[PDB]
């Protein structure tokens, strides 16, 4: 049997996995960056091609089983096992009020859906288990069904609060987060049977009036705005506890170190130096129209400034999670305080516009898709700038809205635009790669195809690897 304290403890252990992607079993595998490194927005950077070589192969659609993202396999299969114990706990709860038990079971179900959807996005065909090694590998399509079963529990109306941005429950899983995870997963699976349902879910979020767009796109990334009125779910990053030795304790993120210029010298004294990974492409700068405030909010232009130029240098770096003076309280480079904005309301609006205008869903709850799209453009420019909600303009606006937030790659894959948009010979920046359907996945790690070889439960490597 289980008490309230055991359940809160098992759950506490489940949540922790959110803080670890940026040093994942001691691997630099920042979760949104592992997506954007396969977009048309970034290059790999670092000292040279072989400085974090697996990140180069990731960026070039050229990975080998031998150097996959074993660190994300390790932290999310741990995240899965911890969720399983938090759910087993909730099911053997006794003497705990049914209301609270319902909430904790839903938080654990959200977290299990969240961790399994990352394993699903990265690896596809995985050994899945719900009870506390010797497990059948099941197909990406089967895994999808497992995730949607967990989201039915997490999204259930009147169980989790719609938002958890304040009081004792700040940063706890909320119903808006479960519904956004459901939309992300249904849209990535292209499960048309559920488009009307997720469009209605977006409308429910929009109609709740519990969320608004930040007027100041730039400001929303400052620590003052950890849990602002636009944030649906973010990692609670605190600037301490991670060590060069272990990425299995503490609260900090290495991401702002990883992606900021080497030995940067900002005369303004706002920004701080990092390892010079993930430089921004000039094309990503240039796509922004004059007046679009998102450009200078998304991209630090250091083309005039003093820093150590590293591999595939462009002068341009990611701003939202840039290394900032202060955000690093005195193993300081593993411990920035920048919360990862996992879901925000801008995504709620653009998901709704896409499902109505691109996927042909009827408007839900009288929500006007063109008005939602106009809201996005208005915040972008600080003034009304209406634009017809066409597939081309929706795809462009999502591109411009989420630079450095790990959306572009998955959006191109699910749109069927990845082959055309990501296949390139960019010789001048050492980016030469052909996207094909096999590159939707990365390899199952060799060391895990090893630990399983010659058993009933042998792991099969992903196609083309």
């Amino acid at each position: 049997p289980a008490t309230e304290g055991t359940i809160l403890s098992s759950l506490g252990s489940a949540y922790q996995i959110l803080l670890f992607d940026s040093y994942a079993n001691n691997n630099y595998n920042s979760i949104l960056l592992m997506s954007d490194l396969r977009s048309d927005d970034l290059y790999k950077g670092g000292g040279d091609a072989g400085d974090q070589a697996a990140l180069y192969s990731l960026s070039q659609f050229n990975m080998s089983a031998a150097e996959s993202l074993g660190g994300l396999w390790s932290i999310y299969f741990t995240g899965l096992a911890r969720c399983n114990n938090a759910i087993i706990a909730c099911a053997n709860a006794e003497g705990v009020q049914e209301r609270k038990v319902k909430q904790y079971n839903a938080e654990a179900h959200f977290l299990r859906a969240y961790y399994v959807h990352l394993l699903w996005k990265f690896f596809g065909n995985i050994p899945y288990f719900e009870e506390p090694y010797m497990t059948k590998q099941i197909s990406a399509d089967e895994i999808y069904n497992e995730i949607m079963a967990d989201l039915e529990v997490a999204c259930e109306e009147g169980v989790m609060e719609m938002v958890n941005n304040s009081g004792d429950n700040k940063g706890r899983a909320c119903r808006a987060a479960a519904l956004m995870l459901k939309a992300r997963v249904v849209m990535y699976q292209k499960d048309q049977s559920r488009y009307a349902e997720i469009a209605n879910d977006m409308a429910t979020i929009i109609k709740s009036g519990k969320f608004e767009l930040m007027d100041d796109f730039d400001a929303m990334w400052l620590d003052e705005n950890e849990f602002c009125k636009e944030s649906i779910f973010e990692s609670n990053q605190l600037p301490e506890g991670k060590t060069w030795s272990s990425g299995w304790q503490g609260y900090g993120t290495n991401l702002p170190a990883f992606i900021s210029p080497n030995e940067l010298n900002d005369p303004s004294g706002v920004f701080k130096g990092g390892w010079g990974f993930a430089p921004v492409r000039q094309s990503a700068y240039d796509m922004y129209e004059e007046g679009d405030l998102r450009r200078d909010a998304s991209i630090n232009d250091w083309r005039g400034a003093s820093y150590g130029h590293r591999f595939q240098d462009t002068g341009l770096f990611q701003r939202k999670y840039a290394a900032r003076e202060g955000y690093n309280p005195p193993d300081t480079d593993l411990n920035y305080c920048n919360n990862l904005r996992i879901f925000r309301y801008a995504e709620t609006l653009l998901n709704y516009v896409e499902l109505v205008k691109m996927d042909g869903v009827a408007e839900q709850q009288g929500v006007d898709a063109q008005e939602c799209f106009n809201l996005i453009r208005k915040r972008a420019f600080g003034i009304d700038k209406p634009l017809a909600a066409t597939a081309e303009n929706i795809k462009s606006e999502r591109h411009k809205e989420f630079l450095g937030e790990g959306m572009r790659f998955y959006d191109l894959v699910r749109w069927g635009d990845a082959a055309a948009v990501l296949t390139e010979n960019d010789a001048a920046h050492n980016s030469v790669r052909t996207y094909d359907d096999n590159k939707k996945l990365i390899p199952i790690p060799l060391n895990e195809i090893e630990k399983t070889k010659g058993t009933e439960f042998e792991l099969k490597q992903n196609p083309g690897y």
